[PDB]
DNA sequence: GGGATCCTCCCAGTCGACC
DNA sequence: GGTCGACTAGGAGGATCCC
């Protein structure tokens, strides 16, 4: 931030971020992005000539050269630069912007996809990469897909993961203990179009991208989080639910707070966004309320709602470790007539990760896996255990796990593709005017 | 990135003008 | 008293701060 880095230089990053700590360093890469790749002199110039008219995904791919150029002896692998010009630059190491472009719109779908692993391995350390931000940037990402359909930016100038590992415990421990699993994904970036990007949490039983296995989306819930006092009514409903696991517990559960997680759909109603889950079925209903209905205006919906009604989540009571002397482990296991909320961004997040799957593969399943959390009392152990793995003292504790199905109706999947990518491509324009962008394969891509 | 408090917009059931 | 229109109940979703 205060040492800016160049793309176009032959100034060793290393050489700038050694003192540097694991998240200054992210700071320093954030001027690595593709969006200050589009600003920079030498882009600018380029670009201004009449005949040059760039599209995508090639000006990302020669990006992608550039940017491993620059941070390839950082991260420890030099593949990525090893294959663009072992494979697209006929051996030279291209240098002008104009150069690697020609050569990188030459490139055929394999040579794409090709680089795209190449740097979803290269980042597979996720948070702990600093190329991380740099990557993300100018990209329509799982948390900005949704936001992107609706055109409410793109492109730009934790304790949370704490829990979120949790749930991974929760997954390859308890739910997938006898089958390889692959618990790190790096950045995935759309090898056909180069503007969207995802990726993964966990996926289970993987072949040794595979077609067959389980692809979770990992969530955390916090709103029920109760003290063991006797008066509390979440901590009584929880106790319903722990000694009698089932949905009428469950309802009881999820209704003790004034913001439930799961929400009643009735008969031509339109769901809110409120939260993920939805139930349709009246057993679920409590008091009766007002709710806006759904118009003709809503086949997206109502095609999204077809196919996401009928395959039940798994619920997952897990033992109370103040009770079993620190373990935690499943107490019960039962299925529930809650499905994903599809105006929820949640259902588009998976949407866009199971888009990207596919081009990584040319269909697996995809599960949203939600963990509930409650604050630590005095009473619960210190050093609590899940399977064979051991949690972290200062995360929370987990009480529920709920496994829900999604799917994808390939016309809505498309239609929110499309909408996304030109909101992309009005954005693309507006910010970077000086660019005379060609989108006429990309409408079609 | 979730949660809660606050704040805005408006659909929908309610109810007011009126004949 | 009944049709329609205007009124208001909460539904619904954005922005902020906190953590
Ligand atoms: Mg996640
Ligand atoms: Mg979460």
């Amino acid at each position: 931030t205060p040492t800016p880095a160049d793309l176009f230089s032959e100034d060793y990053l290393v050489d700038t971020l050694d003192g540097l700590t694991v998240d200054d360093q992210q700071a320093v890469l954030a001027s690595l992005s593709f969006s200050k790749f589009l600003k920079h002199a030498k882009v600018r110039d380029w670009c201004a000539q009449a005949k040059i008219q760039p599209s995508m995904p090639a000006l990302r791919m020669a990006y992608n050269y550039f940017l491993f150029s620059k941070v390839g002896e950082f991260i420890g692998s030099e593949d990525v630069c090893n294959f663009f010009v072992d494979r697209v630059f006929g051996g030279v190491r291209l240098l002008d912007v104009a150069s690697v472009y020609a050569a990188c719109s030459q490139m055929n779908a394999h040579q794409r996809h090709h680089i795209c692993c190449l740097v979803e391995r290269a980042t597979s350390s996720q948070s702990l990469n600093p190329v991380w931000d740099a990557l993300r940037d100018g990209i329509i990402s799982s948390s900005k897909f949704h936001w992107a359909v609706k055109q409410q930016k793109i492109f730009s100038p934790a304790f949370g993961l704490r829990c979120e590992e949790v749930v991974k415990t929760l997954l390859a421990t308890l739910l997938h203990p006898d089958e390889t699993n692959c618990l790190d994904y790096g950045f995935m970036q759309s090898p056909q179009n180069g503007i969207f990007g995802v990726s993964l949490d966990f996926a289970a039983n993987v072949k040794t991208f595979d077609p067959n296995c389980k692809v979770y989306e990992i969530k955390c819930r916090f709103k029920y989080t109760f003290a063991k006092m006797e008066c509390d009514p979440i901590y009584a409903a929880y106790q319903r639910l722990y000694e009698a696991p089932g949905k009428l517990a469950l309802k009881d559960f999820f209704y003790s707070i004034s913001k439930p997680a799961v929400e009643y759909v009735g008969l031509g109603k339109l769901p809110s966004e409120s939260d993920y889950l939805v139930a349709y079925d009246q057993e679920w209903e409590a008091c009766p309320r007002k709710k806006r209905k759904l118009t003709p205006l809503h086949n997206l919906i109502r095609e999204c709602i077809l196919h996401n009604s009928t395959t039940e989540s798994d619920v997952y009571v897990l033992t109370d470790p103040q009770d079993t002397r620190g373990q935690i482990s499943i107490k019960a296991r039962f299925k529930a007539n809650l499905f994903v909320n599809v105006r929820h961004s949640y259902f588009y997040q998976v949407l866009l990760q199971s888009s990207i799957v596919e081009e990584y593969i040319g269909s697996p399943k995809y599960y949203i896996a939600t963990g509930f959390f409650r604050k630590r009392g005095y009473q619960d152990p210190v050093n609590c255990t899940i399977g064979g793995d051991a949690l972290d003292p200062h995360v929370e504790i987990p009480t529920l796990l709920i496994v829900t199905p999604v799917y994808f109706p390939r016309g809505a999947k498309h239609r929110l593709l499309h909408q996304a990518a030109n909101f992309w491509s009005r954005s693309a324009k507006d910010t970077f005017p000086y660019i005379k962008w060609d989108f006429s394969y990309l409408s079609a891509n």
